[PDB]
């Protein structure tokens, strides 16, 4: 048995009772933040599953500055008191205390620091003081066994700083050629739904929605922080993914309802159905639901005469997409396809939101509240499926002019979201009014041929 310091001066060695930790290598069910730090840096074993889950979900019960304080407090272990050795090293039982407890614990902390800056460097971008403390502390760790960890952490910090100042941290195998229809490359003014190639529209939208999907970190989904006061700071990538799906859905609605001429409106809807087929060929389920949500809106769905003018095979494909999105059948298709894939966030957000409400944040033992860590583990497992599809990229070339075209898509203009949808429903009542109104007469406004080039590459 080692000679530990007093628990009054190093509270990480407090007798594990029921009022500080609850179990069910043991699985941590809950406990105080002091006990969680000790288990995070426990010397008797190494649980990477516990380090990954902690760093992903710790912000729901501990501030980043507070976590760095606890890890530094865990690092600066005061050894017990020999006294005459002052001005010289000490020996005997301190060698056993340093080799079996001090060295492994301090090595566990450096691995926590290394895993922190590697996968969660955004904590240090939002807080420069947090990065200054770590760099100041890392530069003071003495020892040869820790010199490999100190140089490794400082190397990651440098590489991360080079990535933020550059913007990019793009290797492919053989990418297919870029398709073009009426819009010649380099002429962004002629870019439109009916002038660009439907194959390339779905390709560029899949590549853009894939990049937005891969920038989303799991911590942006913990604690429902995207529906709180600081949602713009806590979930910037998740909200940017949501704002893109809403804008593209309204863009598909805007293209359909603003085609006043009947023949031109049938060509636009047919072009969208073709883009839908390439979306499901690319396993872009986000783009599929953008089109499904567009045709399910009150503005588009009420256009009975437009849908009946389509080919039966055109309607069947669209009806199949609306059927499978009802999301009972969306789970079967996603659980059978391999990456590259762009899944739909909205169903995972629902499973997380209902889990945040289905479990209490704090367990209680004897009047002392413990941090319910099991709630954080279940949420972390829902986010684990998202990172699964983010690993593999798409083997598709990026078109810069088309990328910026879809990045800057703002169909609402300066109006709000509810104001724009009312404009779409009023426009739908103009092109196909309610019965018993007569069919209106609108002339062909397109100055170019609306015939589709096709879906085959
Ligand atoms: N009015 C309609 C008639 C037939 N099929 C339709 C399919 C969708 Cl997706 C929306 C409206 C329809």
């Amino acid at each position: 048995q080692l000679r530990l310091p007093s628990p009054e001066v190093y509270r990480f060695v407090v007798k594990d009772s029921e009022e500080n930790i609850v179990f069910e290598i043991p699985i941590i069910k809950g406990g105080t933040v002091v006990k969680l730090i000790e288990r995070l840096t426990y010397h008797m074993y190494a649980d990477p599953n516990f380090v990954r889950t902690f760093l992903t979900t710790y912000r729901s019960f501990c501030k980043p500055q507070e976590l760095l304080s606890l890890l530094i407090e865990r690092f600066e272990i005061p050894e017990p008191e020999a006294i005459e050795k002052g001005e010289q090293p000490i020996s005997a039982d301190l060698k056993r205390f340093r080799k079996e407890y001090v060295q492994p614990v301090q090595l566990r902390i450096l691995n926590v620091f290394r895993h922190w800056v590697e996968h969660h460097f955004y904590d240090f971008e939002r807080d420069l003081y947090l990065l200054e403390r770590l760099e100041s502390f890392i530069s003071s760790v003495r020892g040869k066994a820790m010199k490999k960890w100190v140089e490794s952490i400082a190397k990651i910090i440098r590489r991360k700083k080079q990535a933020q100042a550059n913007g990019v941290s793009t290797f492919e195998s053989p990418p297919p050629p870029i398709e073009w229809h009426i819009s010649k490359p380099g002429h962004i003014e002629t870019f439109d739904l009916m002038t660009l190639h439907p194959i390339e529209i779905a390709r560029q939208l899949t590549l853009l929605e894939s990049d937005l999907y891969r920038k989303v970190q799991p911590s942006e989904l913990v604690g429902s922080v995207w529906t709180k006061e600081d949602k713009e700071i806590n979930s910037p990538n998740l909200l940017k993914m949501i704002r893109h799906t809403t804008n593209l859905t309204l863009w598909f609605e805007k293209c359909i309802v603003e085609a006043e001429n009947f023949e031109e409106r049938v060509a636009v809807l047919s072009r969208i159905i073709e883009i839908l087929q390439v979306f499901q060929d690319l396993n872009n389920f986000n783009g599929v639901l953008e089109i499904v949500s567009a045709v399910n809106s009150v503005s588009v769905y009420r256009l009975d005469h437009t849908f009946e003018a389509l080919q039966e095979r055109k309607r069947k494909i669209l009806d199949e997409a609306v059927e499978l999105s009802q999301f009972k059948k969306y789970l079967v298709k996603l659980k059978s396809i391999n990456p590259p894939c762009v899944p739909f966030f909205g169903i995972y957000l629902t499973n997380i939101l209902k889990t945040e409400e289905g479990n209490n944040d704090f367990l209680t033992r004897h009047g002392k509240d413990l941090i319910n860590f099991s709630k954080r583990r279940k949420v972390a497992e829902i986010t684990g499926e998202i990172q699964q599809y983010q690993n593999q990229p798409y083997c598709l070339r990026i078109e810069p002019d088309m990328r910026r075209f879809f990045e800057n898509l703002n169909p609402m203009g300066s109006a709000s979201e509810k104001e724009f949808t009312d404009y779409l429903f009023n426009k739908s009542l103009e092109i196909e009014p309610r019965n018993p109104k007569q069919p209106p007469r609108f002339p062909r406004k397109s100055t170019f041929s609306l015939k589709s080039p096709g879906i085959r590459p």
